[PDB]
Protein backbone atom coordinates (compact mmCIF):
# COMPACT_ATOMS: atom_id res chain seq x y z
CA UNK A 1 0.00 0.00 0.00
CA UNK A 2 3.32 2.09 0.06
CA UNK A 3 3.83 0.89 -3.07
CA UNK A 4 4.42 5.05 -3.28
CA UNK A 5 8.31 4.28 -3.58
CA UNK A 6 10.43 5.99 -4.45
CA UNK A 7 11.04 5.19 -0.57
CA UNK A 8 14.66 6.68 0.65
CA UNK A 9 17.28 5.89 3.96
CA UNK A 10 20.23 5.54 4.40
CA UNK A 11 22.22 2.82 6.01
CA UNK A 12 26.18 2.21 7.48
CA UNK A 13 27.13 -0.31 4.77
CA UNK A 14 28.39 -3.66 7.25
CA UNK A 15 29.45 -7.79 7.53
CA UNK A 16 27.11 -10.11 5.58
CA UNK A 17 27.98 -13.57 5.54
CA UNK A 18 30.62 -13.30 3.16
CA UNK A 19 28.42 -15.07 0.67
CA UNK A 20 27.77 -12.57 -2.34
CA UNK A 21 31.22 -11.76 -3.77
CA UNK A 22 32.61 -15.45 -2.33
CA UNK A 23 29.74 -17.73 -3.63
CA UNK A 24 28.04 -15.39 -6.43
CA UNK A 25 30.53 -13.40 -7.84
CA UNK A 26 27.62 -10.42 -6.91
CA UNK A 27 28.51 -8.50 -3.67
CA UNK A 28 25.86 -6.90 -1.87
CA UNK A 29 26.63 -4.02 0.73
CA UNK A 30 24.67 -4.60 3.94
CA UNK A 31 22.56 -2.52 6.15
CA UNK A 32 22.46 -2.76 10.00
CA UNK A 33 19.56 -4.41 11.45
CA UNK A 34 18.34 -1.26 12.71
CA UNK A 35 17.75 -0.52 9.40
CA UNK A 36 15.79 -3.56 8.23
CA UNK A 37 13.16 -3.90 11.03
CA UNK A 38 12.39 0.31 10.95
CA UNK A 39 11.48 -0.19 7.34
CA UNK A 40 8.08 0.96 6.82
CA UNK A 41 5.89 -1.69 7.50
CA UNK A 42 3.96 -1.58 3.85
CA UNK A 43 7.61 -2.47 1.67
CA UNK A 44 7.20 -6.11 1.20
CA UNK A 45 9.83 -8.60 1.26
CA UNK A 46 11.71 -8.94 -2.36
CA UNK A 47 13.81 -7.68 -4.96
CA UNK A 48 13.89 -4.05 -5.90
CA UNK A 49 15.58 -1.93 -8.06
CA UNK A 50 16.40 1.52 -7.39
CA UNK A 51 19.30 4.19 -7.11
CA UNK A 52 22.57 4.54 -4.98
CA UNK A 53 25.23 6.24 -3.70
CA UNK A 54 28.35 5.70 -1.55
CA UNK A 55 29.14 8.52 1.04
CA UNK A 56 29.21 11.28 -1.21
CA UNK A 57 29.95 9.53 -4.56
CA UNK A 58 28.17 8.92 -7.33
CA UNK A 59 24.81 7.72 -7.72
CA UNK A 60 24.63 4.52 -9.97
CA UNK A 61 22.12 1.95 -10.33
CA UNK A 62 21.32 -0.66 -8.17
CA UNK A 63 18.89 -3.80 -6.85
CA UNK A 64 18.29 -4.61 -3.43
CA UNK A 65 17.02 -7.46 -1.63
CA UNK A 66 14.89 -7.06 1.37
CA UNK A 67 14.39 -10.66 2.63
CA UNK A 68 15.37 -13.74 4.39
CA UNK A 69 17.02 -15.70 1.52
CA UNK A 70 15.09 -18.71 0.78
CA UNK A 71 18.06 -20.60 -0.50
CA UNK A 72 20.55 -19.91 2.18
CA UNK A 73 17.26 -19.83 4.94
CA UNK A 74 18.36 -16.56 7.12
CA UNK A 75 17.03 -16.77 10.46
CA UNK A 76 17.21 -12.49 10.15
CA UNK A 77 15.90 -10.27 7.78
CA UNK A 78 18.18 -8.62 5.83
CA UNK A 79 18.45 -5.78 3.22
CA UNK A 80 21.39 -5.73 0.48
CA UNK A 81 22.43 -3.73 -2.24
CA UNK A 82 24.29 -4.80 -5.21
CA UNK A 83 25.19 -1.76 -6.80
CA UNK A 84 25.70 -2.38 -11.05
CA UNK A 85 29.22 -0.34 -10.75
CA UNK A 86 33.14 -1.20 -10.33
CA UNK A 87 34.69 -0.30 -7.57
CA UNK A 88 38.19 -0.07 -7.01
CA UNK A 89 38.06 -0.49 -2.84
CA UNK A 90 35.55 -1.76 -0.24
CA UNK A 91 33.58 0.23 1.29
CA UNK A 92 32.33 -1.09 4.35
CA UNK A 93 31.38 1.07 7.18
CA UNK A 94 30.73 4.10 4.69
CA UNK A 95 26.70 5.43 4.87
CA UNK A 96 25.12 3.78 1.60
CA UNK A 97 22.50 6.21 0.36
CA UNK A 98 19.60 4.69 -1.31
CA UNK A 99 15.94 4.75 -3.17
CA UNK A 100 14.19 2.03 -3.53
CA UNK A 101 11.74 3.06 -6.93
CA UNK A 102 10.72 -0.43 -8.39
CA UNK A 103 9.55 -4.09 -7.53
CA UNK A 104 10.82 -6.47 -9.30
CA UNK A 105 10.10 -9.94 -8.12
CA UNK A 106 9.50 -12.18 -4.34
CA UNK A 107 12.66 -13.70 -2.92
CA UNK A 108 12.96 -17.58 -4.23
CA UNK A 109 14.10 -20.75 -3.41
CA UNK A 110 16.38 -22.68 -6.43
CA UNK A 111 17.70 -25.39 -7.04
CA UNK A 112 21.52 -24.97 -7.01
CA UNK A 113 24.00 -21.91 -6.96
CA UNK A 114 23.93 -21.68 -10.75
CA UNK A 115 20.05 -20.92 -10.78
CA UNK A 116 20.49 -18.23 -8.15
CA UNK A 117 23.13 -16.11 -9.81
CA UNK A 118 21.11 -16.64 -13.20
CA UNK A 119 18.31 -15.10 -11.71
CA UNK A 120 20.16 -12.58 -10.06
CA UNK A 121 21.93 -11.87 -13.19
CA UNK A 122 18.11 -11.48 -14.63
CA UNK A 123 17.42 -8.87 -11.82
CA UNK A 124 19.79 -6.35 -12.77
CA UNK A 125 19.45 -6.60 -16.56
CA UNK A 126 16.11 -6.23 -16.15
CA UNK A 127 16.80 -3.14 -13.59
CA UNK A 128 19.24 -1.68 -15.68
CA UNK A 129 16.56 -1.69 -18.35
CA UNK A 130 13.35 -0.06 -16.70
CA UNK A 131 16.29 2.87 -14.67
CA UNK A 132 16.23 4.16 -17.74
CA UNK A 133 12.46 5.50 -17.94
CA UNK A 134 12.65 9.04 -17.36
CA UNK A 135 10.89 9.04 -15.01
CA UNK A 136 12.75 7.04 -12.92
CA UNK A 137 16.37 8.71 -13.85
CA UNK A 138 14.47 12.20 -11.99
CA UNK A 139 14.64 10.15 -9.03
CA UNK A 140 18.60 10.04 -9.50
CA UNK A 141 18.46 14.00 -9.27
CA UNK A 142 16.26 14.42 -5.90
CA UNK A 143 17.83 16.46 -3.28
CA UNK A 144 18.38 13.40 -0.79
CA UNK A 145 21.36 12.78 -3.18
CA UNK A 146 22.35 16.25 -3.67
CA UNK A 147 23.13 16.00 0.39
CA UNK A 148 24.93 13.31 -0.03
CA UNK A 149 27.55 15.41 -1.32
C1 LIG B 1 19.01 -8.58 -6.82
C2 LIG B 1 19.18 -9.70 -5.78
C3 LIG B 1 18.27 -10.77 -5.79
C4 LIG B 1 18.32 -11.76 -4.80
N1 LIG B 1 17.45 -12.79 -4.82
C5 LIG B 1 17.49 -13.79 -3.90
C6 LIG B 1 16.58 -14.84 -3.96
O1 LIG B 1 15.67 -14.83 -4.79
N2 LIG B 1 16.67 -15.91 -3.01
C7 LIG B 1 17.68 -15.90 -2.03
O2 LIG B 1 17.80 -16.84 -1.26
N3 LIG B 1 18.57 -14.84 -1.97
C8 LIG B 1 18.48 -13.78 -2.89
N4 LIG B 1 19.37 -12.70 -2.81
C9 LIG B 1 20.21 -12.53 -1.60
C10 LIG B 1 21.52 -13.29 -1.71
O3 LIG B 1 21.26 -14.67 -1.42
C11 LIG B 1 22.56 -12.72 -0.73
O4 LIG B 1 22.75 -11.33 -1.03
C12 LIG B 1 23.91 -13.45 -0.84
O5 LIG B 1 23.79 -14.77 -0.29
C13 LIG B 1 25.03 -12.70 -0.12
O6 LIG B 1 24.78 -12.55 1.28
P1 LIG B 1 25.79 -11.66 2.19
O7 LIG B 1 25.80 -10.28 1.70
O8 LIG B 1 25.48 -11.90 3.63
O9 LIG B 1 27.24 -12.32 1.87
C14 LIG B 1 19.31 -11.68 -3.78
C15 LIG B 1 20.23 -10.61 -3.77
C16 LIG B 1 20.18 -9.62 -4.76
C17 LIG B 1 21.12 -8.58 -4.72
N1 LIG C 1 29.12 -3.06 -6.56
C1 LIG C 1 29.10 -3.36 -5.26
N2 LIG C 1 27.93 -3.49 -4.61
C2 LIG C 1 27.91 -3.79 -3.30
N3 LIG C 1 29.04 -3.98 -2.61
C3 LIG C 1 30.23 -3.86 -3.21
C4 LIG C 1 30.30 -3.55 -4.55
N4 LIG C 1 31.57 -3.51 -4.89
C5 LIG C 1 32.30 -3.79 -3.81
N5 LIG C 1 31.48 -4.00 -2.78
C6 LIG C 1 31.93 -4.39 -1.42
O1 LIG C 1 31.50 -5.75 -1.19
C7 LIG C 1 30.75 -5.81 0.05
C8 LIG C 1 29.69 -6.89 0.03
O2 LIG C 1 30.26 -8.11 -0.43
P1 LIG C 1 29.68 -9.53 0.04
O3 LIG C 1 30.43 -10.63 -0.60
O4 LIG C 1 28.21 -9.53 -0.07
O5 LIG C 1 30.16 -9.51 1.57
P2 LIG C 1 29.15 -9.30 2.79
O6 LIG C 1 28.51 -10.61 3.10
O7 LIG C 1 30.16 -8.95 3.97
O8 LIG C 1 28.28 -8.12 2.58
C9 LIG C 1 30.22 -4.41 0.28
O9 LIG C 1 30.14 -4.18 1.68
C10 LIG C 1 31.29 -3.53 -0.32
O10 LIG C 1 32.29 -3.22 0.65
MG1 LIG D 1 26.63 -8.50 1.35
Amino acid sequence: IMRHLPYFCRGQVVRGFGRGSKQLGIPTANFPEQVVDNLPADISTGIYYGWASVGSGDVHKMVVSIGWNPYYKNTKKSMETHIMHTFKEDFYGEILNVAIVGYLRPEKNFDSLESLISAIQGDIEEAKKRLELPEYLKIKEDNFFQVSK
